């Protein structure tokens, strides 16, 4: 029987490459998505062409609210429903936008989205994953720039910091259960769709290793390692995949 | 004219010591409290006896909700209404209790632990800055990289607070606002905790085999807000007696 | 044809496991040794039995001295000599013993502890880069932030090695040379260590209450040198079963 | 009676600022120096003109060598010789120059960069503690240790090792009531060899006031850490960098 993984925000970009690589490695996959319905269904189609009944989609808002626990419970449930097991959780889904300290969304909405997706939803999915429980592990998508934050990204940066906190806290507490918890921290990888070309090239010029962003596949490569038998004694570790970017002074 | 500080959760323990030392240095103080009204008022009365019209209290629940931004606005506004200025903000109030992964709902715990330790400090920072030797001190935790077992949300909250400290330090530097942290290891221990358990923690501390007094924590806050720290921002000063350096 | 790796301190324990795993992956190997000649040649015999002329031995003291730079140049040279190329350097060799602050001279201990753990890696890094999927992997230590009591020089050495890892990752990136680290917590316990003290450490490990095998450490090295780590430089992977997360 | 302090490389710049501030606080000082004899004697004269017999100079090379432990022991002995006690040690002296990976020999650069930044602090710490109330050591570190200057590997290795020492010694000497802490400047006084344009390039990166720390600003954090207001602080390294370390590439 093939193992199963949940990847959140798996319709596009890094999430999608993680889903594709897990599937290539022999995993059945739940493709979680929020708005990207066509892309997710299309990904599941592609993967199911390769091996039938090895991919399903699961829709959910990971914004924080009083029903977020139910939503997170359901994403894990959906893996058991489809595949009868859940071996790997990848916490990939992420809101990323500036929240300036000095001056359409209300600040509480920005808190719910940025802290919910980057931190609370991973926490709740971690609970649900562990509650429903071999090579079990969780990989959180972190950020190599957490200590050199983007200007005016306080809420986002707080979310990612809390994610590091969860990574270590869950590694420690789930170790008795044989669930490993690790992170992968991209620096610059696939740049924002809305980011302009001049900005994209400014960030690219900053990376010591090859003056370019990471491919989604290079990030996924690190996830694959962490879920594998070659990482069986590794828990609580966050692997930077940043081409040295975090080492460059101002 | 005397400067003015807001200290959150200032009725008891570390918060109280901070407020008292701030007052002794010459600050007028806003004493924020949640449930400890009698203590906050008794403190205000003591400080106003020392020098009249130098202390006020302000009640607010700092749990996250749609009304938290208004609450945080109002705490900052109360410093201006009382004293005409707000020079220092100390983010001290904190919920601290276990939240194992395997009567409060989990979302109430999220609201309380993330709210007090991170969201409220962020909102108060926005309000403090929007209203402007200005500085913010956040009360962090020296043990964030070796967390208490089954305290994931508390740990997430304190990690988020480090994030805020760094982000705000960077963003507010142009306005001349410094943002720093004090990270206690073990200080004032719970009242009801058995002496034998307190002693388990005390014996772990390399420096003197004892916990920090609240005054010792307050001392580092005093340094950070003073003219002797005028180039210091985004720094978190551990006040832990070497505890975080001790391996399991 | 086949890429080539230098493994320092490769005759025994974690170094041997790294060399074996590199060889199994397709590398030709230089097995460096200081005192363990019988074991190094024994490893080479086994590897060469598998594939002819794919393993050579190299003797050098990696204690700092006036001749260390020449010794380091010659270890790198011996890889080019044997195999015509040098793709991977693994800095594994390491002196480990206490140096209380309160019969080797202290300067000998400095030479051995800082030399094996930091200066030689620096010199080998220099020679490796001078002679040029290229990478260096440094064997670091997950317990650098909570060090063993009375191990200041050793701890200073492993700290400098982190510094070298980062410095060299930055400076060598334009040459396409990646520089990374693997930080064991407790793996193969020292041969000198008593049995009850071994079990004391094992009991501390959250993931399995056991030390890492040498092979499990090697697995992380193998990942870092592979095409699966092509964007990774300046990274130090902890392989510690959660040990560094455990408060005192 | 007044406490005594040893400050290494104290003839000028930051080390001088630290010994002056320690002096103004009530300390008798040992002004350690290597090549800056004129400046050290000038400083001791000023401080002695302020309060008679409250400053002595002490010459020593802090380059690593087989005699370095004896030199470091002698720096500590000189404090006890002048003042009868030694309460505070500040490890400030520092060699700082590039060592690219690709007419000093490399082993001289090791000896100077690792010697001054790490080995001497370590030997001075041994001697300080061996010779032994508010006792402490302050190590002058570097806030940019994780975003190092390009081609400064040995310097960086030395400042990393100094962090290791701060933490190791803090742990080991806590039982003796010796606190061990650090102060980490980003950009403070720029090198005298730096032209104004390069200075300003660095100045413009500092979020807080777009300027370098004064020598006094660094000394302020040293003074705090040696004081009674820091009596529970050990193994801490206070960044005094105006937010520099927080700024991405
Ligand atoms: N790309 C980089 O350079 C970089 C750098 C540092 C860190 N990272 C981290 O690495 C991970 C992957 O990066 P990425 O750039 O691929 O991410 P991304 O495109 O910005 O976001 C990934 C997915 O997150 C989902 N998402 C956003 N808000 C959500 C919500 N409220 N509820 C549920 N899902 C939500 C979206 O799903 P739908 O499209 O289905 O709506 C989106 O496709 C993220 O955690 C990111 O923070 C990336
Ligand atoms: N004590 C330690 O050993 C230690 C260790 C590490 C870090 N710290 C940190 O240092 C700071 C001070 O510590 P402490 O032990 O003195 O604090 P504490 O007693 O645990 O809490 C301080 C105050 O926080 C306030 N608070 C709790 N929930 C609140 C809510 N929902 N809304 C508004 N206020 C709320 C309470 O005010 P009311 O009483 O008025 O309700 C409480 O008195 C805290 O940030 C703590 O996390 C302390
Ligand atoms: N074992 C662990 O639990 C653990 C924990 C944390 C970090 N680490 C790190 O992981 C790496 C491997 O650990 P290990 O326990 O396998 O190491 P080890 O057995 O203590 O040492 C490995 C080899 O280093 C060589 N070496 C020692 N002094 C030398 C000198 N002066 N010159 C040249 N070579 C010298 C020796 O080679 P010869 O036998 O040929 O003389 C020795 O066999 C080391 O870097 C270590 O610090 C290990
Ligand atoms: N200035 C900065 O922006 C900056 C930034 C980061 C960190 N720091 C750290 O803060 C401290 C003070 O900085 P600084 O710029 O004032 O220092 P510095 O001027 O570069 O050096 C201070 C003193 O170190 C002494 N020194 C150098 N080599 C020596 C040797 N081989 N033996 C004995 N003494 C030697 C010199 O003494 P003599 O003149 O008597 O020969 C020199 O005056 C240093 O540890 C530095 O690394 C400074
Ligand atoms: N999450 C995230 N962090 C980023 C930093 C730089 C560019 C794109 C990014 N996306
Ligand atoms: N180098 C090194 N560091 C160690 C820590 C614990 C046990 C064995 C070890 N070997
Ligand atoms: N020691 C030291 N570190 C420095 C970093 C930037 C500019 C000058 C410096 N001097």
């Amino acid at each position: 029987e093939a193992p199963a993984a949940v990847v959140t925000g798996a319709a596009k970009r890094i999430g999608r490459a993680i889903a594709v690589k897990l599937h290539q490695t022999g995993y059945r996959v739940v493709i979680h998505y929020h708005n990207s319905a066509e892309a997710a269904v299309s990904l599941a189609d592609e993967l199911n062409k390769e091996r039938s009944n090895t991919a399903v989609v699961c829709q959910a808002d990971l914004t924080n609210s009083n029903v977020l626990p139910a939503s997170c419970e359901e994403i894990i449930n959906s893996c058991f429903r489809a595949f009868g097991r859940c071996d790997v959780l990848v916490n990939n889904a992420s809101a990323f936008y500036p929240t300036p300290l000095v001056q359409g969304k209300t600040v509480e909405t920005q808190v719910a989205e940025l802290i919910g997706t980057n931190a609370i939803a991973p926490f709740l999915l971690t609970m649900s994953f562990a509650q429903r429980q071999s090579n079990l592990s969780i990989v959180n998508l972190c950020d190599a720039m957490v200590d050199q934050p983007c200007m005016a990204f306080s809420l986002y940066n707080m979310g990612k910091h809390a994610l590091v906190g969860l990574t270590q806290s869950a590694a420690l507490e789930l170790a008795p259960y044989g669930i490993r918890v690790n992170g992968v921290a991209p620096g610059v990888s696939l740049l924002p769709v809305a980011m302009g070309e001049e900005e994209k090239d400014k960030w690219r010029r900053k990376v010591p290793l090859g003056r370019r962003e990471a491919s989604a596949e290079q990030i996924a490569d690190a996830v694959i390692f962490l879920v594998s038998g070659s990482a069986q004694y590794i828990t609580g570790s966050i692997i930077k995949v940043d081409g040295g970017l975090s080492l460059v002074h101002a």
